[PDB]
């Protein structure tokens, strides 16, 4: 039935991995998010960074790459919703980033995507 | 060391009261972009919380917010040391932590986006 592209939120907060921690937290505070999704010049999703990793490696870390986690679970645009929801609800994932066939960052399914979904079913 | 929660907590936590319907609740949740509502009475005293989850499960046989409230809330007072409440979210897996004044009145919560603030101050 329904795909993720339908309900996903089309404004996932990204930063490039050339940018400093000073700059990364700057965005994170403005945008009200505990992570950043890492993305290259052409917007191919590459990893994520944590607020914690910023805090553990702050003294000897100058940049976003210095602390990047490249093993992100993303899910393609046209995947079935049920699966990604099932992952977040039960398998503990905090949100699931959404890409296109070129692995370009295109959306996020946050817990407030579950609201959207539950709101619609009334 | 000696910094409190009140200093940092974000002072707009999303409440609802126990009369409101599920239709009413999920409305507030969507607007505000939040997976849970905190439950407060006429005089704003913290009582519990409801989820997207429970709203989703009990939809068919549940008209009111009270029908599915979770009365057992971890909460903390305004003047608790930040350090303890922060250490709870981080390594004890609490999703966020509601802060009350000494009359158990919701005055704030401490989100994962309260940590950024902390980490931002430290630089
Ligand atoms: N009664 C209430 N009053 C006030 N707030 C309430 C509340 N009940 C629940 N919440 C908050 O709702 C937020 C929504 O969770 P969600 O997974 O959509 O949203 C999460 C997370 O999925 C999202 N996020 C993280 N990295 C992101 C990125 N790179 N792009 C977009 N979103 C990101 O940022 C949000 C930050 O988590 P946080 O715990 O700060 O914020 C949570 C939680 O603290």
């Amino acid at each position: 039935v329904t795909q993720v592209a339908q309900i996903m939120n089309t404004n996932p907060v990204s930063i490039t991995a050339d940018k400093s921690l000073q700059a990364a937290i700057t965005v994170m505070k403005e945008k009200r998010v505990d992570t950043l999704l890492v993305v290259d010049e052409g917007n191919v999703l590459k990893g994520f960074i944590d607020v914690e990793q910023i805090d553990l490696n702050r003294r000897t870390a100058t940049s976003v790459m210095d602390i990047i986690e490249k093993n992100v679970f993303y899910v393609y645009e046209d995947t079935l919703l049920r699966d990604t929801v099932q992952r977040i609800l039960k398998r503990g994932y905090k949100y699931i980033p959404v890409v296109d066939k070129d692995k370009r960052l295109v959306g996020i399914v946050t817990r407030a995507s579950l609201v959207d979904i539950v709101y619609d079913s009334i």
